[PDB]
């Protein structure tokens, strides 16, 4: 059958774990609340604290479904099953259907309110294929999917910064920030075509990723540390003058044991500070621009992007450096608050010396160098799997910090609107009618995946939950389980989400 | 036809009865009324009392469907037409559709109330074909469906004991129950996929029983009475000095009349009491763990499950192993409370004696022993059919003193939601529109009956209504029928309800 | 494990009583009963097995 | 050979939440006190087989 | 099965032929699997009494012996006319013929 | 659920480098110590009754 | 041939234990084969071959 | 050899100290030779000038 009365499609989920491939289902409750009336405007964002960067950014009527993250897509059991079982995976395509679509009506008499259903109401759903349009998905961000099925899912406001606030400010004269104000692009979505929905209907979408592998595995030792320590080796060290305190020059055969080798560490910058109080973007490394003329407030600041984590590898001195996230919105300041910390894995710490013709010093920097080898990020179930490469003529390796992935074309943000309905008026206007949607995402993502093969005789290691711990009001229950009172309990620093990366082993 | 407007499926009833097999047909009213929120919590039960058990269970969104019970699918003639008739019967299969369904909307204005129907609204179901999850259904319980058409069906919350609550209490230290602790599993029914449902859908669902036959069939004499008492036997009996009062040894040829046998009588265990106040789960026999360190509060108790009735067979002492039950919600300790009875069947009585050298004297256990014979629970119309036989290593020869059943896979529990539709807020959440379904079920089984024959020239019995009596408001309408004040008559004891197994005869 | 046999019962009284050590009776729960156990229910022999 | 885990005793499969029917009689205590009284079972810790 | 009491009932092995009286000696353990524990306990009106015994019973369950890598794969079920369920207690397994 | 990590595993052996599942120097296969170490069946995965 | 801990590294036995519910052995395969008979010799103390 | 020495404490050396891998080159199969038969392998290169 059609129409209304007859549901489009059903739930979906639970996974499925072949050696070949994991095909993770999912499917979600939301709703569009018709964010910033129907207008954009542009906000200016700021916090006061007037000092802050105060972006001027641009908001838009529309909402999107950001599906990126590991949590959203694997049970705490379901990652865990494959950060055990395999050694590297990737997600192959991706396939989302919004159905169940109801629009139904807010009304408000004073006080209370009521909800009158609705039927001939429509909404609209927008996918970029292209990545043309601003694409609002960041890696980290919030939300994304609840990692918690049954939980209802309330998408986020659509906007996107046009150009720095600064730089176009502008101060007085200018004529150089005139230019850049005057190119200041305005995105909207409508423009290109896009679906409108009402009840019966539904929509597919679907996605297929170029796509670099991500490996769990682990390097049981350096690289410059391969090779058999009991044979002798052809090669000398001249050492110079020691010019205080003594031993004058000698030449000696270098030691069977601590050959020197090739395969320099992966880079990394330590040398930097956070800058300042919070709110004020502090990165310790700011990227920003510093066009010829300009002019520039304050800042530095206020300019540009923070640099985090560096790192990468190499790893860090303090707190500072060790990446950190909260994964809750209702995190204070330390709560939630959950700390990365080093995977023991041998590739991926990589400190560097040089110094002193007496003592090693820790040396800041170490950039880019012909025999670097590094270990990307572990990662974690909490992380973002990809991000958007930005298009640019020339780039380096591109190795996120961040892990996630870069890929030039992502998944195509799903933007979703709820089709303004004006109402008469003698003005006339500005109004219009009080709506929301709600509706159902099934998200349903293929993943390439490989399953290890070792020599080791060792058993070497996995997950057990006894690297869990008990949680949540009276302290019953244990991490990933509700409360009584039920409030998923959250995962409590690092080895509770299992990372990859930290399992198996690899002869390099 | 198709969509709202259009019924999806009609009434169905009235049986069948063919010599081969007999169908059973049955439909319903339910209604889904948003348990628990849409979350879940944990709960932690116990009443206080705090010296009770204090499971901790966990709640769920989910309602579901409880088929299990004879008195749900065989009306009092339906049932005694198949007691009276048949030596054995089990079912063959199962077929359940839901459909008809209808989203009400419930409104409060303050006081009052009001349904506005609503459309575009839906009912998660959810079937289990494998098993996986808890499955609530356990063979007594209350409800499944009303014995009595019409009468609106209200569904019931799912809910599973995660772990025993004590041994993960826990007390201090501990590391034992922080195992335990840390392993208690969380199921959830979103998970694996289901249907979602509007208005103008259904859904169907089969089912298909590997089962064991139920026999209604009387054992005249024990098992060890059969012998043609005119024949003289070959053995001998030594009976062995006396010692006190008199009568040294004598070997005697065994008489004709009383020869011995082979064939022990079924295992019992009754020589325990139950133990403590009522709501401390008093069983008399507590199955409990006990881990090697763990920690316990008070109890036994308090952990572990009581077993009963011991029995089974092995005709009890006192009405502390005879069963019981109230046959109604409203029953107080006593009122309904219809007390299980002894079938006058032979098998199935089952003293066992020893002892003394000069006086026999009734012995506490009797285990398994290779002859025994025992005949399984008579039952009757109140009784669960079936009950799942838990996935283990290991077993004995599984029949269970309810009577009932025991099943690899019972038919599969059908679970049903309303499908949260959330609503807009600032905070934002956690909100909801409060609906409920209804809707009719249709539970059509068909039963494996064999039809008896015998060489008897006796009438034997059946059941007549003369076992029944009058009851109810001013004393007028018998048993099975409606008070003036319709309220249907409850049975009054046992023989009301008129059990199988104490009809027709077998020779051993 | 060994074989299940059951050897603390001794033999009940007077022969033609049916003595057999063990006595599966049945016992109903009120009936009426004379002298014995007996008299009710057969011997079972030989335990052992 | 079977590498599996019981999270629960058999007995301990039920739904707590749903009311059970059933009575439990228990005998006069004869010492310390409290005389012979029927009541139904609770819903949590409902008897079992196994 | 039914949870031993002390140590004389835990099994034990030396792993090790220069194994002396407490020297190799793994000792086994419970493995918090909850099938596998199961006491019982009767008594007495007024308190429970964990018994000693427990024979075979019609809804019984136990589950087997968890093993380890220690452990023989196999024994042999010796040739008789008649037998109970053959379950061995030190784990592995039986076979008419292994 | 629950695996089998080395962390049950422990040092052993000589001077105590060496875990357990490993040569010593003086190489002598290093034997696990309790019963954790073997690691057992059962104790891991699920199952609903 | 009989024990797990002969047929099973630490590694094979864990991959097992962790990602599969159940075992059996199905079949076996046994084969003998570069033999050597060395003929022990005594001269008195030491031994030759 | 550090990290792992191990310095009392520790379990950050706890942990690399049981997760070291040992190797075995029996494990995977190989030929074994008498005097009569001999053996040959070859390779290619994928490989930079």
């Amino acid at each position: 059958g059609s129409g209304v009365g007859i549901s489009t499609g059903g739930w979906v989920g639970g996974s499925y774990f072949t050696d070949s491939y994991v095909i993770t289902k999912n499917t979600r409750q939301f709703l569009v609340k018709i964010q910033n009336n129907h207008q954009y405007k542009t906000e200016l964002i700021s916090p006061s604290t007037s000092q802050g960067k105060s972006q001027r950014c641009v908001s838009t009527p529309w909402s999107y479904f950001n599906f990126n993250q590991y949590s959203s897509h694997f049970s705490p059991q379901d990652w865990q099953r494959l950060t055990n079982e395999y050694k590297r995976f990737r997600p192959k395509g991706m396939h989302v259907k919004i159905y169940n679509l109801q629009i139904k009506q807010i009304l408000s008499n004073g006080a209370d309110t009521t909800y009158n259903n609705d039927l001939t109401a429509g909404v609209h759903i927008f996918c970029d294929g292209e990545h043309a349009y601003p694409n609002a998905t960041h890696p980290w961000d919030e939300d994304v999917m609840p990692e918690l099925p049954y939980q209802t899912w309330y998408l986020f406001q659509y906007g996107y910064i046009p150009v720095i606030h600064e730089l176009a400010e502008m101060e007085d004269s200018n004529a150089v920030e005139k230019a850049i104000c005057l190119q200041i692009p305005f995105f909207m979505l409508e423009n290109s075509d896009h679906e409108v929905l009402r009840t019966g209907e539904s929509t597919e979408f679907t996605f297929n990723f170029d796509c670099e592998w991500i490996n769990n595995e682990r390097a049981y030792i350096p690289p410059g540390l391969m090779f058999n320590p009991l044979v002798p080796t052809r090669r000398a060290q001249y050492i110079r003058r020691n010019n205080n305190p003594q031993t004058a020059e000698s030449t000696s055969r270098i030691a069977p044991y601590a050959k020197p080798t090739s395969w320099m560490t992966g880079p990394g910058l330590l040398s930097a500070q956070r800058v300042g109080p919070a709110t004020s973007d502090t990165g310790a490394w700011m990227v920003a621009v510093k066009p010829e003329n300009a002019s520039i407030d304050t800042g530095m600041s206020g300019i540009g992007s923070g640099f985090d984590p560096p790192q990468g590898s190499l790893a860090p001195t303090n707190l500072e450096y060790k990446i950190q996230w909260y994964q809750t919105p209702q995190g204070t300041n330390n709560n939630g608050n959950i700390i990365s910390n080093q995977p023991l894995s041998m590739l991926r710490d990589q400190a560097l010396f040089r110094g002193n013709q007496t003592t090693y010093n820790l040396c800041s920097d170490v950039w880019m160098f012909p025999n670097q080898i590094w270990d990307r990020y572990p990662i974690t179930r909490e992380n973002p799997i990809w991000c958007k490469k930005p298009r640019s003529d020339k780039h380096t390796t591109i190795d996120p910090f961040d892990g996630s992935l870069a890929m030039d074309h992502p998944p195509g943000t799903i933007f979703i609107k709820m089709a303004k309905i004006p109402v008469p008026s003698n003005n006339n206007a500005d109004s219009y009618l009080n709506i929301y949607c709600t509706g159902q995402v099934s998200c349903e993502i293929v993943w390439e995946v490989e399953r290890y093969a070792t020599k080791n005789w060792r058993p070497e290691r996995r997950h057990t939950t006894f690297g869990l711990g008990i949680g949540g009001a009276d302290n019953l229950n244990p991490t990933y389980h509700v409360d009584k009172n039920g409030t998923y309990i959250q995962p409590t620093t690092w080895d509770m989400c299992f990372p990859v990366k930290t399992n198996i082993n690899k002869v390099l």
